[PDB]
């Protein structure tokens, strides 16, 4: 493959937290830094559109997988809004594109896509303060799931493994 | 509605315990002795198998929810094999389509198949001997998961659901 | 398989012609005469309520494939409500779902469920009064799409594709 | 919407006949010419493989909406490969996601991209030589589908609806 990294980006919407929103737009800011693509599920508000504003403040591209059947809702920080009229059935999808996906911060569709990344054996980096959910998917994931200190651990932690991958 | 109530009984294939066999049969046994519907999953394997063999036994209606573009790995003992060709992506039919969803054991499918129906406000009933995803769904869901001790536990939160 | 044949009754919902539901009341209620599944949309409209209604008529077994995200456009004659909330991606599962699939009527939906029933590599029979569409699934499928004259030969077809 | 327009171009995969194939490379190159985006169904087959390769060419972005659940399949011209998983439901992901919609060539995944855009009253372009389904859709789309006559007739046929649309 000759195409750039695309980095899943997930994570709460109204509930994320102060450090969540934080984490999420420095972590836009450093995928698209490196040239990467960011992919997210195209939520206006929350992690998602943090993460997104972040990649364009760094000029990079952003993707929005989108569970409606129209852009009514996207923000202006996606670039390529694929429109997927299949609700949350495009979780999925989301986890299927990308290379690595990050968890930042914890929620119920969250969990969904850690979960479901993990049973396809994708990387899965957990960037949360919710010692459960971690212990969890490091038992279900027979120890597979990365857990990361920082945005920039998270870069770090990607590095390494699509050096792997090559 | 006229239409039947169909329980969603979701958990491991491969990977289920020999207790998730037990009390996935017993499931389908009284799920289908209420003359209920149950869905799972619909593959030969698991508590998709087991429950839909418990029911079968009760002469019940099986739905399976397949997440291939064929029926090759279909359980013998479902009467309805829908495809979907979906792959994983099936799991937001299976919670859609129950009016309640039990989780008969724990695996990372099982998991994204909770979340999902605690998000679309499902009844969602555990069966399972994982004290960290009951702790973690009581905590996400603000305590609207019911945590079951039983088979025929399951059975009568159901019928207080339903009723 | 032990399980009962089913059998894909397509066709236009809110569009469908007096003619079309007609021979989908009629087609519903032969599937369920035969001792088969009828698998329809699912909604209560047109070809899927009709042929929905027909099989009940006859004690059949319904099974409704809906796009939506609950059931509340659902037919009272469907059994088994499958709530996908895909839209119109649930026309795939229509098709894999399917023994055999037939188009009762013509439409946008129902030309997609047979263009895929047909690249799907399942059986298709087309009751309805459009040439050119025929004519076009003749030319696309080499002549494996099949032609009926009436309800009771789409039967006659299905018997014989079934026993093969 | 700041976006780019997003130019779907449909067409037969391993049935394509060499004139699908020239269209479809004239295409992409002229969507990227525009500044537009392509999407196709990703494979590296048929219309999907000879449009990106065009679109390239002419250093354009390429959208690729894969039905199975890794990239095997890919085209080398795809920049961005949405895997999917869904088999063929994913056409509906293909229509949902583009501005206008061309089909270049005929064939019945092609058919089913097109029946289901012009369902969702998404703007539609024929470019075949296939008067049968030229006639059906114009009946079925009550005269909405728009027939080109070349590849810049579809790019003409774009600006004339991205303008009223
Ligand atoms: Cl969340
Ligand atoms: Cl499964
Ligand atoms: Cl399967
Ligand atoms: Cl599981
Ligand atoms: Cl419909
Ligand atoms: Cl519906
Ligand atoms: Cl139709
Ligand atoms: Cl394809
Ligand atoms: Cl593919
Ligand atoms: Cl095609």
């Amino acid at each position: 493959s000759m195409r750039k990294p695309i980095i899943g980006v997930m994570g709460p919407g109204e509930q994320a937290t102060p450090t969540d929103l934080k984490n999420a737009y420095q972590l836009g800011q450093l995928i698209a830094l490196e040239g990467w693509v960011l992919l997210t599920g195209g939520r206006n508000v929350g992690v998602m559109e943090h993460a997104s504003q972040g990649a364009k403040k760094a000029e990079g591209l952003t993707i929005g997988i989108l569970p409606s059947k129209n852009t009514h809702n996207v923000s202006d920080a996606v670039d390529i809004a694929i429109v997927t009229g299949l609700g949350n059935a495009r979780n999925n999808i989301n986890v299927l594109s990308s290379d690595v996906v990050i968890a930042c911060g914890i929620g119920l569709g969250t969990l969904s896509e850690v979960a479901l990344a993990l049973k396809n054996q994708k990387p899965v980096i957990l960037l949360n303060d919710d010692l459960l959910s971690q212990e969890l998917f490091a038992n279900l994931s027979n120890n597979q799931v990365w857990i990361a200190s920082s945005p920039e651990n998270c870069i770090e932690l990607i590095k390494s493994i699509i050096t792997v991958k090559l």
